[PDB]
C-alpha cells in the first residue's frame, strides 16, 4: 500500500499521471499479482521486471503514459496488443471503472495462459478477455475499438489497426525509428489520420 502510494505520487510530480482517474487505477492495481513470485519484492519499483518468453511487465511509467494518452472514460471497448502479464489490461479495466471491455491479444500461448490466470485471481475476467494470436492482425471479431494500446514496438504502423480504430479512437503505438523507439499517439478523424509523437520509449519489439 505505502510503496503504491509513493509510486503514483512520484509519477504525478514527474508529470506522467496527469489524470486522477489513471492514478486511481494504478493505486488499485496490484502489480505484485502480475509479476512472478520472486519479483514481488521489486514489483512497486518503476522499472520493467523480467517475465518468461521475452515478455517484460511494462514499467508503471510506461503504463500511465499509455492510459493517459487513450483518454480513459467509462464504457470503452479497448484492444491491448501484447498482453504479456496482463498488468496493463487490469489498469485499463479500473480506468474505465469495469464498464466496457478490454480485449487483449498475445502471440505466446504460454503467456496468454498466465495473463488470463492473473486476471481471474483479482476479478477482471469478463471485463478483460485474452486471445492467443497476432497483434498485427488484431481482433476483427470485436472491432471497431475506442482505444488500441500496442504494448510492443512496431517497425511500421500496422494498417489493420488504423482500420480497426473507430472514429475518434486513440492508438498508442511505439514505433522503432532512428535513435530508438518513439511513443506515438494516432487519432482518427473519420477518414483522416493524426499521427502525433510523444517521448522516446524503450519497448520489446512486435512479432
Ligand atoms: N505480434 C505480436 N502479437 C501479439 N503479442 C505480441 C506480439 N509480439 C510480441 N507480443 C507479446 O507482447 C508482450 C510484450 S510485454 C507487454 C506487457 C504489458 N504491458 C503488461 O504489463 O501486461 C510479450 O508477452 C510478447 O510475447
Amino acid at each position: 500500500a505505502l510503496m503504491a502510494k509513493r509510486l503514483v505520487e512520484e509519477l504525478e510530480r514527474d508529470g506522467i499521471v496527469k489524470s486522477e482517474r489513471v492514478k486511481r487505477a494504478l493505486l488499485t492495481v496490484p502489480r505484485e499479482e502480475f509479476v512472478l513470485p520472486e519479483y514481488r519484492m521489486m514489483a512497486y519499483e518503476d522499472r520493467p521486471l523480467p517475465l518468461f518468453a521475452g515478455a517484460t511487465i511494462s514499467a508503471p511509467h510506461m503504463v500511465a503514459m499509455m492510459c493517459e494518452l487513450i483518454e480513459p472514460r467509462p464504457g470503452m471497448k479497448i484492444l491491448e496488443v501484447g498482453t504479456g502479464s496482463g498488468y496493463h489490461a487490469a489498469v485499463c479495466a479500473e480506468a474505465i471503472e469495469k464498464k466496457g471491455r478490454i480485449y487483449t491479444i498475445e502471440i505466446v500461448k504460454e503467456l496468454a495462459v498466465f495473463a488470463a490466470q492473473n486476471l481471474e485471481r483479482l476479478g477482471y475476467w469478463g471485463v478483460v478477455e485474452v486471445y492467443h494470436g497476432d497483434g498485427k492482425k488484431g481482433l476483427e471479431k470485436h472491432a471497431p475499438f475506442d482505444a488500441i494500446i500496442v504494448t510492443a514496438a512496431a517497425d511500421v504502423i500496422p494498417p489493420a489497426l488504423i482500420r480497426q480504430l473507430k472514429d475518434g479512437g486513440v492508438m498508442v503505438i511505439p514505433v522503432e525509428e532512428r535513435l530508438g523507439q518513439v511513443l506515438y499517439k494516432v487519432v482518427k478523424r473519420g477518414d483522416k489520420i493524426e499521427k502525433k509523437a510523444i517521448t522516446y520509449v524503450m519497448f520489446v519489439p512486435l512479432r
